[PDB]
């Protein structure tokens, strides 16, 4: 497990790949993947919905089932669940959409719980129908995450941006 190759290094605990992190997670097999997720936990496109498409719909299915005691999440908040056949654990964290005028202060409060992870692998938060800056994000993620992450970034464009500012 955590068979991470070809990434490329950016601070001392983050690295960074262009690729589709569906297929890294087939490929690494890691400990923990992290989820882009939503309040009520529906994983309907974006990064959630690819990951549970993966899981044949099994992470929808353990989703409900934890909403159904937990109720919606807060905002920067997160939950620990099974990773399925894409890795032993998932880390569903909600980060604050500015479209709803949420504060992009709590963006740092979302990236806190990597560090309850020895390593992971991630996706951007908070970017996309989100709307935060997809290099403001990777800021607060360098500043805030003490422990490995491994950061996979589908848009190739966006990938030379990022490794160009912060390599």
């Amino acid at each position: 497990v955590n068979s991470f190759s070809g990434y490329l290094k950016l601070t001392d605990n983050v690295y960074i790949k262009n690729a589709d992190i569906v297929e890294e997670a087939k490929k690494v097999k890691p400990t923990v993947v992290v989820n882009a997720a939503n309040v009520y936990l529906k994983h309907g496109g974006g990064v959630a919905g690819a990951l549970n498409k993966a899981t044949n719909n099994a992470m929808q299915v353990e989703s409900d089932d934890y909403i159904a005691t937990n109720g919606p999440l807060k905002v920067g908040g997160s939950c620990v669940l099974s990773g399925h056949n894409l890795a032993k654990h998932c880390l569903h964290v909600v980060g604050p959409n500015v479209n709803k005028g949420e504060d992009i202060q709590l963006l740092k409060s979302a990236y806190e719980n990597f560090n309850q992870h020895e390593v992971l692998l991630a996706p951007l938060l908070s970017a996309g129908i989100f709307g935060a800056d997809p290099i403001h994000s990777l800021r607060v993620c360098v500043d805030t995450v003490r422990t490995n992450v491994y950061l996979a970034v589908f848009d190739k464009n966006l990938y030379d941006k990022l490794v160009s500012s912060f390599l």
